[PDB]
């Protein structure tokens, strides 16, 4: 219904993008048969046709901060194509700013992909590789989760490395890594410890350091997710309720030189981003 | 107000050309966001002659910069060089007068009278704004996607498009728009025949003296050709008002086969919906 059934002639792959844990993704273009015209795509090939209804789930998600699987192409690799994210993911992105961001789109970023988890939470859609790399850049101020419903061990709760079971309460300790890669700017965690040790760290007590730039305010939230009681640790419906209060004083809560000059984009500059990528 | 961003050169290049107008041409350019490593499409019209002139074409972007309307275009942004360039979002199906042209023939029934129905929806709201298009044709119809037009180039010589009035005097109306609305979808349901062929342009003021308008398209049936043909009364007010072409243009497209007669309307592909979400989560994320 909202997934459609493309064949291998209406689409080709350009330029490799990236790899990670099952796919490889490719800048394609999509070429609309009797059309002579070329529309770029995001394109993962990955490494029973039932996936077939696994497609229908991820076509079916409506929020502005989740992704939406909008094709598949099954006569040979399985390919999925979504719609091409031109600032690519938001690690990446952040890594890249490094030195002018600003605490208003930081918090913003929290709000968003809060509401993205708390909407796939509504579906009982579990994300199970919830990180900056899996949150796409549409435009600086509208960000959205992918590669949810589907190695990294640095993201996952506790219960998930030694038993393997993800829930949502999981999820919300791989949101607090990610808010952490966010307010670090892009930093590795745990960064050269190797990843068959961190099961026993967690379980000393020991978590990510405070990043330099966050009130105890923020740095509480970040912690309160990394609790080993799956039931203790935070709602996605209250990160949202929290994050958005610290957004209406975003100096309050994350201390950033030159925090003044590098704000909000203006309404113009927000209507010309959204009349030239990002209409929804 | 205040929604034409003023753009500054080295954020934006031409690379491509589209093609040339009455005063101008269009580029296929790059909008690159200062601090950013991504490269924007858009496109791009530089104006044909380069102080004070500016603060008019200034004053006129701000009023096509705030039109709000599905089937009406919008000016996004100005650079005010020593030629003026405009930016506006890049149509990659191009104008509806070259899509005719590509697709003659291989064009159903069902969509060229939407088309008529969304040129006159945007027609209908640049009177609601008080705009007068004075240069609405094929060519300024501009393609989104095949289930989706819009309207360009409005509220700024094409003889063949102008009402009698406008020929014998600068006078235009929205009763005047109503005319060239008339050549539109007559170019349209021609599959892009260009108007009054043959005859002259110097020529053309004096033939419609005499009553002789464009022929029935071989497609058209009566109704059609009727609503067409009231389009270019000499009298202006006596010409259709562009809401009850709507209302006209929606009821024979909810019987499309009853009022054109097309070889293959049977075979001819019709929009279905799972090519619709495919298309819109692409290119047309826009309320409708
Ligand atoms: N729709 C998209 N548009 C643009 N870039 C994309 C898109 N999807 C993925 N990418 C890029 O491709 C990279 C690799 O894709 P992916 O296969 O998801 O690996 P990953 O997400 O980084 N790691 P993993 O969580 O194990 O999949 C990402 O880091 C993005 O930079
Ligand atoms: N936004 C756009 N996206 C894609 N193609 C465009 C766009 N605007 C214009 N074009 C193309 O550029 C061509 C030339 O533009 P233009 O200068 O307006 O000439 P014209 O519209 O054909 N004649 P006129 O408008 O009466 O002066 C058009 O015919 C279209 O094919
Ligand atoms: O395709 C995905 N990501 C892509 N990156 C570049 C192009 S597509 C990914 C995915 C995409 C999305 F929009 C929302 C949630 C997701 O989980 N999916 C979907 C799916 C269905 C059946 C079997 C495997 C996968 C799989 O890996
Ligand atoms: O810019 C236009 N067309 C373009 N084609 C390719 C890129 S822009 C055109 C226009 C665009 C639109 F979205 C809606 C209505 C319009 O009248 N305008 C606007 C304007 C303002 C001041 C002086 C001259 C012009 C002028 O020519
Ligand atoms: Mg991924
Ligand atoms: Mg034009």
């Amino acid at each position: 219904a909202l997934l459609r059934i493309l064949k291998e002639t209406e689409f080709k792959k350009i330029k490799v993008l990236g790899s990670g844990a099952f796919g490889t993704v490719y800048k394609g273009l999509w070429i609309p048969e009797g059309e002579k015209v070329k529309i770029p795509v995001a394109i993962k090939e990955l490494r029973n046709k039932e996936i077939l209804d696994e497609a229908y789930v991820m076509a079916s998600v409506d929020n502005p901060h989740v992704c939406r699987l909008l094709g598949i192409c099954l006569t040979s690799t399985v390919q999925l194509i979504m719609q091409l994210m031109p600032f690519g993911c938001l690690l990446d992105y952040v890594r890249e700013h490094k030195d002018n961001i600003g605490s208003q789109y930081l918090l913003n970023w929290c709000v968003q992909i809060a509401k993205g988890m708390n909407y796939l939470e509504d579906r009982r859609l579990v994300h199970r590789d919830l990180a900056a790399r899996n949150v796409l850049v549409k435009t600086p101020q509208h960000v959205k989760i992918t590669d949810f419903g589907l190695v990294p061990i640095k993201w996952m709760a506790l219960e998930s490395i030694l038993h393997r079971i993800y829930t949502h309460q999981s999820d919300v300790w791989s949101y607090g890594v990610t808010v952490w890669e966010l307010m670090t700017f892009g930093s590795k965690p745990y960064d050269g410890i190797p990843a068959s040790e961190i099961s026993s760290i967690l379980e000393k007590g020991e978590r990510l350091p405070q990043p330099p730039i966050c009130t105890i305010d923020v740095y509480m939230i970040m912690r309160k997710c990394w609790m080993i009681d799956a039931d203790s640790r935070p709602k996605f419906r209250e990160l949202i309720i929290e994050f958005s209060k610290m957004a209406r004083d975003p100096q309050r809560y994350l201390v950033i030189q030159g925090d003044e000059r590098m704000h909000l984009p203006s309404p113009t500059d927000s209507n010309f981003y959204r009349a030239l990528m990002d209409e929804e």
